[PDB]
């Protein structure tokens, strides 16, 4: 009788951690969402099926949904790889499924089945410029590293920028791990842009600004996401103070929507949750709205397109839209700044 949402997550093997932060974010949510009265009254329930973060495996656990007709959609899958192995086989089952941090910009064009709850890493590109253009700046230092996710939001970030006007003096791009700061530090000296843009993450990044604000550099500085961490702080200490970033998840969050997820987590799990744990929890949400708007007569068919509809969705990790065509996450992400130790909401 209660409806079923099938859940491919890794709860063995080296990332079964994503996994449990999935299913603790998970239990929340639907526990929630049943107790507001499930779907006109009828609960609904979720088949969790442990994919072992396996290709093979996430392909028998996907041909196991698709052959139980009670399945009407599926929650899936932490990694990109393995996400799409089984988006295979739902794309042509006609499944539709709903992958809270599957990332790589090929996983949505799999099939017409395919949703995300995450942003691509480029995403974060055309928002950061977008920002730094409405501050007042026309020319800048791009600093990124030659990961995939780096060089992805470093080119959308330069694009926008140029697109708004702007220009890019200094255009680095450094390896992960990098620890020589001199030359580039020379390069913004001689070249005087007026702020830097950081496409890195923080293990890199404190060292980076501790080298640069050693040499008594007072320019602004912005970066991706992916200095998100108290680490970023513990790391960089006084030299990390004033840099901005924008991110989803807001852990120290005022954002009543929020908090209330933050609080009930951590009361609920006695640890803080992560912005996977985040994507998972709205992840959930996200489905079983689209399941409340598809009715108790809901069919995997009916749930894609409520899926496809997730206009402004209010979740944790910022208002969420499915683009109406590509189907592509876009997320109002939250400005914030390093001050006195500790990210702001500006």
């Amino acid at each position: 009788l209660a409806l079923l949402l099938g859940y491919e997550l890794p709860l063995t093997g080296a990332n079964a951690a994503y996994g449990r932060v999935f299913q603790e974010a998970a239990r929340l949510q639907l526990d929630r969402f049943n107790a507001a009265g499930g779907v006109g009254g009828r609960p609904v329930d979720i088949l969790y099926a442990d994919s072992r973060d396996d290709a093979d495996q996430a392909r028998t656990i996907a041909r196991a949904f698709v052959d139980d007709p009670r399945v009407v959609g599926v929650l899936g899958d932490f990694s990109s790889t393995v996400s799409m192995a089984a988006g295979s086989i739902y794309g042509k089952e006609g499944m539709p499924q709903l992958s809270p941090t599957a990332a790589h910009p090929d996983y949505i064009k799999i099939s017409p089945w395919q949703f995300r709850a995450i942003t691509t890493p480029a995403f974060e590109g055309p928002n950061n410029a977008a920002w730094m253009i409405g501050d007042g700046f026309t020319s800048v230092a791009v600093i990124g590293v030659t990961t995939d996710w780096g060089l992805s939001s470093a080119q959308a970030f330069r694009k926008a920028f140029e697109l708004r006007g702007g220009a890019v003096v200094v255009n680095e791009e450094v390896p992960p791990g990098n620890r020589r700061f001199d030359d580039v530090i020379d390069e913004i000296e001689d070249e005087a842009p007026q702020a830097i843009y950081l496409a890195m993450a923080y293990e890199d990044a404190a060292p980076f600004l501790r080298a640069l604000r050693a040499r008594g550099s007072a320019l602004p500085v912005y970066g991706s996401s992916a200095l998100y961490s108290p680490k970023f702080i513990d790391l960089g200490g006084p030299a990390v103070e004033g840099v901005r970033l924008a991110t989803a998840f807001v852990l120290g969050a005022s954002d009543p929507v929020v908090v209330e997820f933050v609080s009930a987590y951590e009361t609920l799990y006695g640890a803080i949750p992560t912005l996977f744990a985040a994507h998972g929890y709205d992840a959930v949400g996200i489905m079983l709205a689209a399941v409340g708007r598809a009715g108790p007569e809901v069919t995997r068919e009916s749930l894609r397109d409520a899926l496809a509809a997730t206009d402004r969705y209010a979740g944790v990790t910022g208002i969420t839209r499915f683009d109406p065509e590509t189907r592509e996450t876009t997320k109002i992400l939250t400005r914030l700044v390093v001050r006195e130790g500790d990210f702001r909401v500006i």
